[PDB]
């Protein structure tokens, strides 16, 4: 379920740093950066997967980021391009 969701998130542009680097190639970029106030991809992914209920349980970005890294790293159809940001290609 992560690949369909992630595609629209890059598209929304409502996540600073989360943008296409080569839209033709579906190559995009995630800002990989215990308090984070911002509405990051990790937070909204925890919201969407039902694992964070804003305002009623206490924010926790360490776990948001950890759990997003598990989902994204286990996608077979998303590959990381490697040599504070990660570059991925949709496939």
């Amino acid at each position: 379920r992560l690949r369909p969701w992630l595609e629209e998130q890059i598209q929304s542009g409502r996540y600073p740093g989360v943008q296409w680097l080569d839209q033709s190639a579906r190559v995009f970029q995630i800002p990989w950066k215990n308090i984070d106030k911002d509405a990051t991809l990790f937070r909204n992914w925890a919201i969407h997967t039902g694992r964070y209920k804003p305002g009623i349980d206490k924010p926790d970005p360490k776990t948001w980021k950890a759990n997003f890294r598990c989902a994204l790293n286990s996608l077979t159809d998303v590959k990381e391009l490697q040599d504070a940001f990660r570059v991925y290609a949709l496939l």
